[PDB]
């Protein structure tokens, strides 16, 4: 025990000792900085603290943890571009609910999984995926008609959030109530793992599960299991009749191991870890980004008239887009990404320094030391967007991005642990949002406009209220 007291107070002072070169905002002598971070907006705050300090400033939750919160291309390069592990201080935090899976994997067995893994987003997979896609968003959709024909606006969020899930498991889980279930629980996972990255008092492990926080996280994490105990089963035990049929596996089968090609055996644990790891990864990032682009198009008419003739000619009189259609949306693409630049789904992210690195401008800083990548201000930076807060979705044209700075915009992150999902997603938010032009007019609504709220992934403190008009 004293042991572990005396652990603490030196990798303080080391972490400390290391940001000395960086100066930083005032810190509350208990909180640190966890009394700006917790209120409302303090993602803007953070982007006001980065036009004072350049390149990166000190981070602290509450004096005993402190990370380097980076927002310019060449610190970002600097660090993610080179595979350090995640910040076990925030990622360990992940362990009672998707557990060692790849998200939160540091080292060799990563590399193991990831090579696994990739296989299964790969475009000939995605292919079939298009028309999921499109059928699950017609049933949203169908919804959607009776809701605006109401004349109220409504929350958008966890519409799309459903019919997210529903499609990441039609596609990759093997689908053909209890989903909702699991739905409402991601929401207080991320509702409470994210507080418990901004509030120092919970970090003990020991101590966080006799809090009624922690209590409340275990319940949830016990109800995220059940969901994915019951995939996994139902997908084993349909394998009896259909396993010489379907015999490019989905990502579900590949962990199951059909035609023993994998030649890696992973335990139920570790089968059990990947499986809650992308059910969490699959659905809840696209929630946010097709949510939040469906809001940027109601602010900006203009530009979602130019998606909604765009995506209306690429279809012309076919059923259905297909996979081939998806590159021909180069507008809608550039709208997306500005998007991703201004409501990045997530918007921040961790690593602790394995190696030293040092920094463009001169600045260094050792092995074990804590990053904290903070992808919504490196979005908004003043020296490298000019008018950051305006949306041009012309950012993104051929000409303006031919020679912009690799590590200015990765909404998926970038390096050895960038998204794998990422050409998922992007088929998917693109026929979902397209569908939803050629079939709404979205507009605001003035009176409850969307306040940012971090949870993991970017949600709203308010969901996201707007007015749907049907079209012929
Ligand atoms: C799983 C999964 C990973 C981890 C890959 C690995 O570790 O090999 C992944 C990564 C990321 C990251 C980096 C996370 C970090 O730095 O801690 C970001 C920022 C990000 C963002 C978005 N992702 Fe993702 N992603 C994983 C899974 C998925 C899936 C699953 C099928 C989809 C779909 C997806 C989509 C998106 C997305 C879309 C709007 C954003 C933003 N990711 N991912
Ligand atoms: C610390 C937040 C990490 C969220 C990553 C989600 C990847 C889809």
């Amino acid at each position: 025990g004293f042991l572990k007291l005396l652990r603490l107070l030196l990798r303080r002072q080391r972490l400390a000792r290391a940001m000395d070169s960086f100066p930083g905002p005032p810190t509350h002598w208990l909180f640190g900085h966890a009394l700006e971070i917790q209120k409302t907006g303090s993602l803007d705050k953070v982007v006001t603290w980065t036009q004072q300090f350049p390149y990166a400033h000190p981070l602290w939750v509450g004096q005993f943890i402190g990370f380097l919160n980076i927002y310019e291309p060449d610190y970002a390069k600097a660090v993610y571009s080179r595979g350090d592990p995640k910040a076990p201080d925030v990622y360990d935090f992940f362990l009672q609910w998707i557990g060692k899976g790849l998200l939160v994997l540091d080292g060799p067995k990563w590399f193991q999984h990831r090579k696994l893994l990739t296989p299964g987003f790969h475009y000939d997979v995605l292919k079939p995926y298009v028309a999921i896609f499109a059928d699950s968003t017609r049933i949203m959709l169908e919804k959607w008609e009776k809701k605006a024909c109401e004349g109220k606006s409504f929350d958008i969020f966890s519409d799309v959030g459903h019919m997210a899930l529903d499609t990441l498991m039609k596609c990759t889980f093997g689908k053909g109530h209890r989903d909702s279930s699991y739905y409402v629980a991601v929401s207080e996972l991320t509702l409470l793992m994210q507080q418990r990255i901004d509030s120092f008092q919970y970090h003990n492990d020991f101590i966080y599960w006799l809090t009624p926080h922690g209590r409340r996280f275990l319940r949830a994490c016990r109800a995220a299991h059940d969901h994915t105990d019951r995939v996994i089963r139902q997908r084993k035990a349909a394998l009896q009749d259909e396993k010489e049929r379907e015999k490019h596996l989905d990502f579900l089968d590949i962990l199951l191991d059909v035609r023993g090609e994998s030649g890696v055996q992973l335990s139920d644990t570790d089968l059990r870890a990947e499986v809650d790891t992308f059910m969490f990864e699959g659905h809840d990032t696209t929630t946010s980004g097709i949510s939040w682009f469906l809001y940027c198009m109601a602010l900006y008419p203009e530009h979602q008239q130019r998606c909604r003739e765009e995506v209306r000619e690429i279809l012309g009189d076919q059923d259905s887009f297909q996979w081939e259609d998806l590159a021909k949306m180069t507008y809608l693409t550039m709208c997306m990404k500005e998007c991703f630049r201004l409501y990045p789904p997530v918007p921040q992210v961790y690593r602790q320094l394995s190696k030293p690195v040092s920094f463009v401008d001169g600045r260094s800083l050792p092995a074990g030391s804590l990053i904290s990548l903070h992808i919504y201000a490196l979005h908004r930076n003043s020296d490298v967007w000019p008018d950051p807060e305006v949306f041009d979705p012309l950012r993104f044209s051929p000409e303006n991005s031919s020679g912009r700075h690799p590590y200015a915009f990765i909404p998926f992150s970038a390096g050895p642990r960038n998204c794998i999902g990422q050409q998922f997603a992007m088929n998917e938010m693109k026929v979902v949002t397209a569908l939803c032009l050629l079939r709404f007019e979205f507009s605001v609504d003035p009176l409850r406009l969307p306040i940012k709220l971090p949870q993991l992934v970017l949600r709203s403190k308010n969901g996201i209220h707007l007015y749907l008009k049907p079209l012929g």
